DNA sequence: TGACTGGTTGGCCACTCAATTTGCATCTATATAGATGCGCATCTATAT
């Protein structure tokens, strides 16, 4: 999660060898983390990172509150990973 | 004649001093057994 967070807030680049055509273009931490209730998200080393960066987290209620993550996993395996 | 006799140029007390014995109070510097706190292993529980 913390290779994860890392990633996803310093600004990105990639070289040639990922033949980009566009820039991913995205950086910036959130005000908020919400998860499920794995023991990953509710470890003290997140906690310690949340209250480092300043983004409180929070537990989903069920899973299918979780849409906007869970979903992505279907339509990777629909338009890349099945091929 | 060989006897006799006479002749004759410190202690007893009161006071004092070096000493030297004996005892008591005061450090003192070490020796030595018990609380207290990490630092990790180990087990149990919980979640994806």
């Amino acid at each position: 999660v913390a290779l994860a967070l890392r990633h996803a807030i310093l600004p990105k680049r990639y070289g040639s060898e990922y033949k980009l055509h566009c820039e991913w273009g995205t950086y910036g931490k959130p005000e908020h983390f919400y998860t499920d209730g794995g023991k990953d998200f509710r470890s003290n080393h997140l906690s310690q990172i949340g209250a480092q960066l300043g983004f409180v987290c929070h537990l989903r209620d069920r899973p299918s509150e979780g849409g906007v993550v869970e979903r992505p996993f279907k339509t990777l395996n629909d338009q890349l990973f099945s091929t």
